[PDB]
């Protein structure tokens, strides 16, 4: 009976002077009851749910080989291109440029989500957590770019179209169709967008590409388990041992760790795991360290020693450039992004609007400048390197606790401008260690499947086929067409009966 | 026009001489408020709900390589031919091996199901028939045996796990430690089983070999969409064109006019989504017919001529050697196959007893034959050429009509007699039309899904990663492995101080 009464002192004088204030009237901590101590929880435990793009979006963006193009790869000993573009990582020049652009990538992710959420929050007090998707990067780097610029589009104009992108949206945005269409798409799969974004996220983190490194190509059957040791340098072709690498069985403990976490209703844990795999991969000597003595890895902790770096952005603001868009392959890929784009990101907006009971007549306070922001940031974020801002579908953690009304973005924000200054401790981070978080947000998007109405069949059949194809195609767009496209066939008796009496 | 009141006429009488002879008493026609009328509804509404596992079976278990090795291919400028060469296909020796195997297993299988519902008839007066239940199928299929003598096992072990599968599972009932056995598992893992089967059921329907062909291999990914139209010539493999195959979209428009087909209520419709697709690659001229003008077509084609045959069984019989049961990785599969088995039958047989009035206060008149008689069924259709055998959920059709009664099943596998009849007509089943029964599969086994309790979150997990592995392993045992090493973690360091405390 000690610290029980003297700590709950300062509770009660926090919440209660803070809502009977200016702030408190702004955005309305008078109704709509959620109080401050409930809205630090919602949002703090939202903040480190979305801790994997700061990491994964720079992986993913790294690979397409952002800049540094032949002009620095080959300046050693040989002026052609060794391959396809200095596709050998022992390549001077690459070893470096490499790091420079996971540098300026994190700068940009961290930069760029920071006014995703808080121009969003601060006009429509609006609780959700907008930042660049994963939407966009499974795309736009593989099959336009391709694999470190294997493709016949250079990266500079694909910065133009993804900027041009936005500008489009913009107006689309100011005539509010979209909005009147998110009323159109049908319900079902409105519900299973939500499923197959955490079975498309589960899945990429177990690849040896960013993730832990369970499955691996095969000649008949394209999936096995190969979490070797013995593995190829460039793919995942084991040379032997079949499951014998401590990679593995060292982002499991992790794993383990964060699902016993959650277990007792810790407050945070998603950053538990995190911290247990970084802090024994900082240990240099051991086989599953970050750190290897190569000149590429030895570089590393003599900018590790510094802790703390602001590291002023180099050599990504911009690249833009209208100089390949003179010909016609360009506007194919363009208008293949483009009506995909916002029939693949406007679903997950007006779900989480639902699940929240913001409607309260099939429309949600401040619907028309909710979809402003989402269009006008991912404008900045183009031109700052990074690719648009779909939305994330992961509030759905912030609402579970009393996520309510506004400033749940900007303080979520807050904290992103808090990970910037530590950027030595992002950026040296191992890809085997953000992956059980992908998996942690695939399980726990598992709490939309038990709404569906799985009694009748043609309510059934779109579900499961767009469950099963996005993860299976490796693409966003391939599931919500085909949605659309098989419930639109089962209808078709309904519809001619329905315009055979317009007669 | 006195017919109409003479279909009543002898409708009474046919009951009441069938119901005062030896049969009525047979069957106990006069119990359980049982007519003969009813049985013909009764027997074809559940005939043509299990119809559709007749020709699946055969394009399932058909690329194995189950009878003919390297040994006995065609002959080329070498001396012989080597290893990867003949399993990999375009060859003479080895397309008639899978000619012959396919013309054989159609049927094996029938044969095997008149053997496990005839015994339901006759044994257990349970109205349900029995053939080698799918599920089972392809874990055998693609991770035991593999894709025309991929693995590391052959199809002679294969056949020999099921013996001594059998010879165990008859043994776990006959004391009767079945179902103190059963409650070894969670709820959630068998939950999240049956899904995960489900969807690596579907996955498997949509690969170049076995599916339409949506699927593909990526330098960079593991899979994307293909859907190309000029395909490797020798193997599988994508040149240019996508979304623009004349193959896939007739399965599309099949599995549309299958899924049409369930709405309204139509007793039997799937098999409309395989005669479809069937008739229209039956007839030549076009480019997505089975019958191309290739010696492999004219030899085909002067087999489709002849509509019935009596074709016996001569290269898949028993091919049971214990010589490779030395070795570690055919007891995994073996303990797999035991355990998938335990919890289908045993998780339906109570769900078919709650509905027309069998359940009680437990242990039903039908408990004890019909577990045993299932067991027998599995190593009886063993030596014959195809997998275990399972009750069938799609079995409450002809209950929900009434069926109560032992003469429903005996019934029901008179039809299957008469399949093995009309064999050269459902070897010519194109490969792209399993596609969609194939994917179709999952929708129906999916339905169960909401009932794991996703709240909390202990259990979430476990049933996630099972759910989650099973399909992007290409496995069936790697999951279930995989869910348990979870599952029990999550406990074990929570639970035993408990224990050892309250044993201090």
């Amino acid at each position: 009976k000690t610290l029980c009464k003297s700590w709950s002192d300062m509770k009660k004088h926090l919440n209660d002077t803070v809502s009977k204030s200016f702030i408190g009237r702004f955005f309305k901590l008078e109704a709509r009851k959620t109080t401050f101590t409930t809205e630090l929880r919602a949002a703090t435990a939202t903040f480190l749910t979305m801790a994997y793009i700061i990491t994964v979006n720079a992986n993913i963006l790294a690979d397409s080989g952002a800049t540094c193009s032949i002009n620095d790869c080959s300046t050693v000993a040989s002026s052609s291109p060794p391959g396809p573009e200095c596709v050998l990582g022992s390549n001077p020049g690459y070893e470096q440029c490499i790091s420079r652009v996971k540098k300026d990538l994190v700068v940009a992710t961290s930069l760029s989500a920071m006014v995703g959420s808080l121009a969003m929050g601060l006009l429509a007090n609006l609780p959700f957590g907008l930042a660049p998707g994963m939407g966009a990067n499974a795309y736009i780097a593989y099959n336009v770019v391709g694999f470190r610029g294997s493709g016949s589009i250079s990266y500079h104009t694909a910065m133009a179209i993804v900027l041009l992108e936005g500008c489009a949206f913009l107006a689309v945005s100011a005539l509010g169709l979209r909005g009147k269409l998110a009323r159109l798409i049908p319900q079902t799969v409105r519900l299973a967008c939500a499923v197959g974004i955490g079975m498309f996220i589960a899945f990429v983190g177990l690849q040896m590409n960013q993730g832990i490194g369970l499955v691996g190509p095969d000649k008949s059957t394209l999936v096995t388990l190969t979490a070797c040791a013995e593995t190829d340098p460039v793919t995942g072709a084991c040379l032997g041992g079949k499951m014998k690498s401590p990679t593995f069985w060292l982002a499991v403990v992790g794993f383990l760790i964060t699902s016993f976490g959650l277990m007792k209703n810790v407050k945070g844990s998603m950053i538990y795991g995190i911290v247990f795999v970084t802090a024994i991969s900082w240990i240099r000597g051991t086989q599953v360290t970050i750190f290897p003595h190569t000149p590429l890895g030895d570089s590393n902790y003599n900018y590790f020693t510094k802790i703390v770096d602001f590291h002023k952005i180099q050599s990504t603001l911009g690249a833009i450039s209208f100089t390949e868009f003179r010909k016609s392959e360009v506007w194919v890929a363009f208008a293949t992004l483009f009506y995909v784009d916002l029939l693949g990101t406007t679903g997950v907006l007006y779900t989480m609007a639902e699940i929240g009971g913001f409607v309260e007549d099939g429309k949600f306070e401040g619907e028309y400048a909710a979809y402003l922001v989402d269009a006008g940031s991912s404008v900045v974020g183009s031109a700052l390197g990074v690719t648009t801002t779909a939305t994330f579908v992961e509030s759905s953690a912030g609402l579970k606790e009393g996520g309510k009304t506004g400033l749940t973005a900007v303080i979520v924000g807050l904290y992103f401008l808090a990970s910037m200054f530590f950027t030595p401790l992002v950026t040296n981070v191992p890809r085997w260690a953000v992956g059980p978080s992908l998996v942690m947000v695939g399980v726990m998007m598992m709490g939309v499947v038990k709404d569906i109405r799985w009694g009748e069949t043609k309510e059934a059949v779109t579900a499961f086929v767009t469950i099963l194809l996005m993860p299976l195609t490796y693409s966003i767009a391939n599931g919500i067409i085909a949605g659309i496209g098989i419930y639109l066939a089962l209808s078709m008796y309904d519809v001619v009966l329905g315009v055979a009496k317009w007669l």
